[PDB]
């Protein structure tokens, strides 16, 4: 079962780079082209980091339980870029992209921290992790998405929806996190990687198209 | 008595970041709010290094002796922000900028090759690393400071006291290191921990007060 | 063998840093203070690697044969400033910087991987390095090129020169690799060592030296 959604992952974000990389190189303008490279690298990395796991690599037991660490080491890349998607769009101030960046490096490396820790100590680490959430949470929809309509007073839907479900994405990741293994362990270990698969795929292929649509309808 | 100090630490240092914190969500302009969010960023950085040291991680032995390895994990994400406090209240130019962040870099990493090394070798990189650590005081006390007190030539003696304690405090840190165990082993290794641990609060918290008050100074 | 050639880099890349460090401090003005600069930390971050092989620091054996992994950590330090070099001279835009230093970033972390796993799947990863390799190739000698050639119309052989050089010089890297023990097995461990060498030591000192002569041409 997990082998299969690794490679599920493999070609999905591999076959999302070629995408990327198409619109890359024959983007009209270099609005365009800035966007289609973002979402090629972020589809770029996750391929390598599914292609690793595939094979093997970057996972060694913690607790009992298969514990593939790799994932915060590539999502420590990747994420950013999905933060940059969305100041680029709505040309953000330099000083609130540099908060996003910090609480989602801090949010990261926090939740590696509670992935690799004994049990009942993990869910301190987890209650941090979260919390550095909850500041990605209100910087992307209070000071963020303000920003963004006032910029952009024709198009405020445009914004709300791609806060929307960049949110209601990211959100499902802590939710995966605490009810599998390394959480309260309520479902199996294949279903935790066919959880992230999805997740994954969802947030970088998904929220790449939709970034895209975005850029559009912002003319 | 080395748990002790590893608790002040977290205590300490996530006391300063609920009051950055609090400064940065109620600062009048900008600039208040970019020092304000600089300083609850490297708290925050500290906390969670003495959280991870006060529950036991982060440390392997290393020639028979506890080593906590992490603390050059966290200062070289902690330090360049301290570094950014003096260069943002300087308005010093970027190459400048990225000379005191590339030495500081350099200067942690051998710092870090040092302290995890044979006992008779250990030297040749103390000696490398509080060279690279010598480049940053010329750095800070010759172009940096002339440079800032060309632009704000009304508070002069407020960028000297803000480069005085901050190299006071940055120079502790290698004296620490080459008396305590991984050097010529002069005294204990609770000791040790409590010297970081004061230094750590002095230079994060004590110097993050001190960069407001050098902010007001320059109105 | 091996160890001669390690400390012929650690005496020609710190000799080398010597020299660039001389120049930054005498730069007549700030284009060449960057330059200098650039290419000091280029030879300091070499320079710490080969110092660290030769103590034998940063190598554990991989599948029986000796691997100094400790290289890929400096060159991810190490040639993005090389590419700096690049982007600075010919006043490159920064998206096109971005691209260049992620796919660089890219063409590492994957040769990495290679480097590190079992015999069959290391071809891989290789092949994925390789791809990351023509990206940048592309990059250098058509856009990187042509925009510099359209900044600079009286010195377009000094950029074909200079991307000629540099681009000669990267492609032996992955032809080491594939003929080395890590791949192919056709020679020994020592005469890697010594093509590394070499290779370091012209792509960083000699490549150090002609940024400048291509700067005195662009005066
Ligand atoms: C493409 C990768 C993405 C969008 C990764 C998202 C990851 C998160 C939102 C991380 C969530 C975590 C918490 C909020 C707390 C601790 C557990 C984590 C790391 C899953
Ligand atoms: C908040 C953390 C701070 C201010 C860390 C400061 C660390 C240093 C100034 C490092 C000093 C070192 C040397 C100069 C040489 C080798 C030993 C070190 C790493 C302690
Ligand atoms: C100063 C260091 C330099 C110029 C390093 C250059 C390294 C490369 C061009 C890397 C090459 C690789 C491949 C293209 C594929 C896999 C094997 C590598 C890492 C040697
Ligand atoms: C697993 C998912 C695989 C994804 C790759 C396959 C999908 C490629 C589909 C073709 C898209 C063609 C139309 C794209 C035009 C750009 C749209 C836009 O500008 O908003
Ligand atoms: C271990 C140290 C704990 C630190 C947290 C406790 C100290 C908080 C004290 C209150 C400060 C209230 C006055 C601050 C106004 C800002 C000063 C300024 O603008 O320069
Ligand atoms: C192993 C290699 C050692 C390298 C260090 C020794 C070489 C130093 C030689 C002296 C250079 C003197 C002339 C330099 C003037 C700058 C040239 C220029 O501006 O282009
Ligand atoms: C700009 C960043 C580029 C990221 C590329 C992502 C592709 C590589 C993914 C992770 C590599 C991890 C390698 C693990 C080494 C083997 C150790 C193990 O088996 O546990
Ligand atoms: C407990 C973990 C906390 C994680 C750190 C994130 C907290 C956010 C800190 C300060 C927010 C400041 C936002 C930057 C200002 C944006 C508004 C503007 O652009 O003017
Ligand atoms: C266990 C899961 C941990 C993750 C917690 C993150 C979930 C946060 C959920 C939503 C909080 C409400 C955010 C406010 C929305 C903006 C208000 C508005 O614009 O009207
Ligand atoms: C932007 C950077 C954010 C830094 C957050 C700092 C908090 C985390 C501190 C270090 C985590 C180190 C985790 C060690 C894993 C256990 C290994 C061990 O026990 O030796
Ligand atoms: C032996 C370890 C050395 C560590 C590296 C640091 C050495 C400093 C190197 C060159 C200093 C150049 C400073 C940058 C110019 C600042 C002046 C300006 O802004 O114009
Ligand atoms: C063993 C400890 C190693 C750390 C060494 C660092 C200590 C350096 C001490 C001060 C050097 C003098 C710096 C010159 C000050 C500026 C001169 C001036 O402005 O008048
Ligand atoms: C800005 C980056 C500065 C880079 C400085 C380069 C000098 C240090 C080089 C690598 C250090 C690696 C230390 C290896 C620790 C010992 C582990 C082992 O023996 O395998
Ligand atoms: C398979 C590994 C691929 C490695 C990633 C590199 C691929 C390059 C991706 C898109 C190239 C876009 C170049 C940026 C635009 C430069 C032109 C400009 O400045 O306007
Ligand atoms: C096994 C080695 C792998 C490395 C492959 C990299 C070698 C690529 C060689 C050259 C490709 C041709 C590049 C085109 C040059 C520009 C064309 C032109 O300007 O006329
Ligand atoms: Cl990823
Ligand atoms: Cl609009
Ligand atoms: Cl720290
Ligand atoms: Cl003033
Ligand atoms: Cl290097
Ligand atoms: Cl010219």
């Amino acid at each position: 079962m997990t082998q299969a959604w690794l490679w599920i992952g493999v070609i999905s974000m591999a076959l999302g780079s070629v995408f990327f990389g198409f619109g890359a190189h024959n983007a009209k303008n270099e609005r365009w082209q800035i966007l289609y490279t973002l979402n090629f690298f972020i589809c770029l990395i996750a391929a390598g980091l599914y292609l690793a796991m595939a094979l093997g690599l970057g996972v060694n037991v913690i607790a009992g339980r298969p514990t593939y660490w790799v994932r915060f080491v590539t999502w420590f890349c990747s994420t950013p870029l999905l933060l940059l998607d969305l100041t680029f769009l709505g040309r953000t101030s330099l000083p609130l992209t540099g908060s996003l960046l910090g609480a989602n490096a801090y949010m990261l490396v926090t939740g590696f921290v509670a992935t690799v820790t004994a049990k009942p100590m993990s869910y301190i680490w987890y209650i941090v992790s979260c919390a550095a959430y909850l500041a990605i949470v209100y910087l992307l929809a209070q000071p963020y998405r303000i920003a963004a309509e006032r910029k952009h007073p024709r198009s405020k839907q445009a914004f709300r929806t791609l806060v929307t479900v960049h949110l209601v994405l990211w959100t499902l990741y802590p939710i995966v996190w605490i009810l599998s293994p390394e959480g309260f362990s309520t479902f199996t270990q294949g279903s935790e990687t066919m959880f992230y698969t999805l997740l994954d795929i969802a947030s970088k292929v998904g929220f790449g198209f939709l970034s895209l649509n975005t850029l559009h309808t912002l003319e």
